[PDB]
């Protein structure tokens, strides 16, 4: 009852950071467009770039090591010879967050590599 009943709780606050990087990430896509190759936007458009880049970096470890955590603890706690349903419904919620999380985080890794690979 305790443990189980811990692991819904936090999930809770996981799907705020979620969300929190999928409008962080959002915004960095309207400014990339015309500022990844500056033939109109701003002076110093880099003048907000510095916060959003540094923002995402902040909460993105916040979040992908309590991803590790939840892969980490059903290793751990299948190796021990165990067959249970409590075990099995942590692989549900995982593979629905880190799902989830990868259609972001992925896009993500490709955006700062799109910003200066073409500087179009």
């Amino acid at each position: 009852d305790r443990f189980m009943d811990e692991f819904f709780e936090q999930v809770e606050e996981i799907r705020g950071f979620i969300d929190k990087i999928a409008e962080n990430v959002e915004e960095v896509k309207r400014k990339h467009s015309a500022i990844l190759a500056s033939p109109n936007p701003d002076e110093k458009t880099k003048e907000e770039l510095e916060e959003l880049m540094s923002d995402i970096k902040k909460t993105a470890n916040k979040v992908r090591s309590k991803l590790k955590s939840i892969e980490q603890s059903i290793e751990q706690e299948e190796g021990l010879n165990r067959s249970s349903a409590d075990l099995r419904i942590r692989k549900t919620q995982h593979s629905t967050l880190s799902r989830k999380f990868v259609e972001v985080m992925s896009e993500y890794n490709a955006t700062q590599s799109d910003y200066r690979e073409r500087s179009k």
